[PDB]
């Protein structure tokens, strides 16, 4: 792709808005949003998790106005946060008191918190921590999985091209690849670690690499991805759950010429 | 709106005021405090009383009249901070000793500080931790909730219009709206956090957004809104207490013509 | 007043001071601790003693005079331009071996940790502080300059609760904050960590400077010829071998350079 | 005598994966190390060699060029691979509590990379220099005890995987003038991994004279270490767990003397 | 007064290290301290002199300036950039012998608590303020400490002046940089307090410190001499029966000079 002029005017610009819903496993029809409870094999072997166990990505594709040397909507600048932060100060909901008389234990512990703005799906790498484990039916997981699985086996490519179906410990976004997206993740591990969220409408994040190019909307479609993973909950039992909340995104857009 | 130039001269006004906290207020000695915390034993039956729960506060500040192709208040700047930090210093009042014959537990724990500045009412979206909760009379809420509420239901959608009515616990400023507010929180969850609050009369926001504009006060009234839940307080016994503190609020204004 | 140009040549001065704390020194070996800590037996009850209470330092500078012959319209006033400052002896937390708690069997002592007021102020006056009270029904300590006619408001704002800090070893760090509505000629700066095991983190350099100007160029301007120095420096508890716990302070340094500022 | 950059084929770029060495003890545990075990006394501290994580290095030969060219390193773009994998706290972990979720992989991280025209330089410094470091692995030799704070004897290159172990040796900061080199060791019992992700983070790699690291015979030199933490099984043993690090490195002509 | 700085062997570099001076109880102890008892009553305070960790100096010369007769003019070598780190962080992960187990069948708890990490440069040698935590602790033999203590050295007492002029011989615990002094010198420090803080520490070649004050002017080396300080004291080690010693590390330093032109 040689990357030409902008477009400029009033129908040179596109705004896309939306939520992305977290996919934590949603183990019954009122635990939206929560993991099943999660459970510890006995040994590396018999590693087998449910799949509603498991955390998944998220992943939109949106349709952008027809456009077809040709143009391409162009991916500009990001607005984005975690909607409902406020939630996880209901310490009061079968929570485990955390000394006698006390308030229930908050949310709390590892957390994964990740976006990406693309032209085409967000290309992920495998990696696994134990290569013995099974993953369930109805995910998609690294296949053909060896030893070197749990460093790096190049093998391991896919697309996230299906919502509530790549399994977020399974999968990253692919170093070696992603030209044509920008991504930023960030895991925070530890069963005690706070979550730390901030919300704001007056932050803007820029797409543009160091050539001053934005991701390029191959057939004008836009991927958005997204994993808010923002701890665990702790029920009265003891039973710790991983608890996610949504992504809200605004992406900005102009149109680009390019010659491909 | 078409937004045109600022006036300069009679043309700038101060507001300044203080923002109370809304932690519950139990009784009449507990300003400032939650009803202590009780837990549900099962999702179905979470059912907060009122005093139990931190509430958003509000301020709807009218501004000098204007216009008896209009003048409008236009926000520029604010400087805030928590009011009474050093209050938290008070480990001798029946708390929980830390350890055989140690000072008091400080107030410690999940804290939600946030403010706003508008020329409307701040905009909020629900979002639930269990739909099941039953939030009690006295208290404006998600209605209709339902399982997907605990992720996003675009149906729970409100201003906030009301003072000890909107439990911080169930809405949040909705990024959908707001074009005319600027908004700023951090939630800090977990049961050990410790406070960390700076004071300074010596920062500014600036309010204007990428094309130079800040907030335009519509029927010239001005929107201020604040959490500043600190953390809990630990009584001997052990059950734990919301504390809030007040937030200052100091917003320059500018004359704006719009169309 | 209007301010007007800076005088230059004669025209700058300095200032360098040291401030101690005042965390309560309950006897004659005991400067820079508190009384051990006590906790009533119910809430309604709380009642300090002077002791156990930290109080805010300050210091009154005088500094060259100036308008020593009739003027006309005009005066010359001192304005405070740059601060250096840090926390002295920050070393001295480093004693793990003096009739501390062990951290386990066998362990060096438990260093002094948890809740911190770490507060500076330079103005042309005396700080404006603003009261507020964890708890309307604590019995503040014959010595202690207070807020008066305390209600359950006063738990989270009592206008009524206006001071200026104006006497050393008398105003409690735990009753009052700098009043934000006042305080035009002073620059504050504090941060409050609160937790009993919260590790103190404090930095020293000589290389750091604050700004003391506003947004408009100016800096504090000395009334009378006089510069104000206010600080806060409780670093945490020391825990002694009993348990019983005790607040340490620490002095803090100041350095301020001020130019002569012409005003009408 | 280092003179002007060519412009126009003036560059290229090697992108690559380090994978971490860390002792895999068993043809299941790669990524892992062994079990970590307390001798009694510095005096018997005899580590297992499949308890030791090592050093990481690739030497990349470039484009060959030959008053001559080299390829000089202008800038790094670098990340984690994998982070994501230390959610798995269901397998063979330790409750945290009853009925809880496995610990997460958690204590002494140590995050290494480098870049360099040549080999990194190493220098030996010993937690105790009574350490005997086992067969197969680079250690300090002829240590005393101004080992355990600073022995200028012990120099060595790091030019040999699965050999260099990371807790007896450190960059040389006495040296390395051909190479740009960043650590942090984070330590601590129950320290939280902190690992950030991102596409669009660069590192430029030229010193305060404009000059990056310059490939001497054509060679690039990347290195790096990963430690994450340690994972707990549910005996409570604790082993070192490592993940792989990218590299993208932009190298342009530049002309010397 | 500063004037030109003169151009053309108009530069030198320092390079060296520092060691530790923790205490080294023994023979085999080299960077750490004896390990920490604790008095029985706050005002018998008696800590052993291999306790308690020191300053650290070097003064290094420099080529040597002014050979020949000048009138009203010298010149002085003018420190402007350093390079530091700790050497040997990677030691600490040796959590494998002589410690305490974190919980049952766990590694051994790394080097962790109260650290201070401190490095000046300065054209002299470093000026030092006492602070006391405890005036009626009795300091050791061999040790330079705050002389005629009394209850305001706790605080603040003025008396209590004194150089870093002597290696193994000022403890931490008494002594920090006098804000008061200093003109001459640049100096650098955090404590970090704690019994669990974790250390966190970082190396690289690529930071470098600017050493000039507001006015352009870096430490001036009075003689042709250097003065180089640190601290680096990592945190404690426990043994397996509990007891802790402190951990101390190396610090690199690269400074560069250059001839500077004084009235
Ligand atoms: C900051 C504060 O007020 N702490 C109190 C708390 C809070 O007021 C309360 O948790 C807020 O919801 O209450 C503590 O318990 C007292 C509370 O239960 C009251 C209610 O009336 O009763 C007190 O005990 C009474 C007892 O009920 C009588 O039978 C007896 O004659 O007198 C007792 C003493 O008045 C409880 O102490 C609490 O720990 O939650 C006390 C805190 O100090
Ligand atoms: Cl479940
Ligand atoms: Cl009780
Ligand atoms: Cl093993
Ligand atoms: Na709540
Ligand atoms: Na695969
Ligand atoms: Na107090
Ligand atoms: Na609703
Ligand atoms: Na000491
Ligand atoms: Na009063
Ligand atoms: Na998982
Ligand atoms: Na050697
Ligand atoms: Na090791
Ligand atoms: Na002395």
């Amino acid at each position: 792709v040689e990357v030409l002029e902008v477009k400029t005017g009033v129908d040179s610009i596109t705004e896309v808005e939306c939520f992305l819903t977290p996919e934590m496993g949603d183990p019954d029809e009122h635990l939206r949003g929560f993991s099943k409870s999660i459970s510890i094999s006995d040994t590396f072997e018999s590693d087998s998790p449910n799949r509603d166990m498991l955390p998944c990505y998220s992943v939109a594709r949106i349709p952008l106005p027809n456009l077809n040397n040709i143009l391409m909507w162009e991916a500009v600048t990001l607005k984005t946060e975690v909607i409902g932060v406020t939630s996880l100060m209901n310490v009061h909901s079968n929570g485990q008191a955390t000394h006698d008389n006390g308030a229930g234990k908050p949310v709390q512990g590892t957390s994964f918190h990740f976006f990406s703005v693309g032209g085409e799906a967000l290309e992920l790498q495998g990696v696994l921590f134990n290569y013995r484990t099974k993953y369930p039916d109805g995910t998609i997981f690294p296949k053909n999985a060896t030893v070197q699985s749990q460093v790096m086996n190049t093998e391991h490519k896919a697309y996230l091209d299906k919502n509530k179906a790549y399994p977020v410990e399974c999968w990253v976004p692919d170093p070696t690849r992603n030209e044509n997206t920008r991504y930023f993740g960030t895991l925070t591990g530890g069963e005690n670690v706070p979550p730390v969220l901030h919300i704001t409408n007056t932050a803007t994040t820029v797409l543009l690499d160091e050539f001053g190019v934005g991701p390029l909307c191959k057939g004008d479609n836009l991927y958005l991805s997204a994993v808010d993973v923002c701890g665990m909950f702790t029920n009265r039992s003891g039973s710790q759950q991983w608890r996610g909340l949504s992504r809200y995104f605004k992406v900005q857009l102009r149109k680009r010429r390019v010659k491909n």
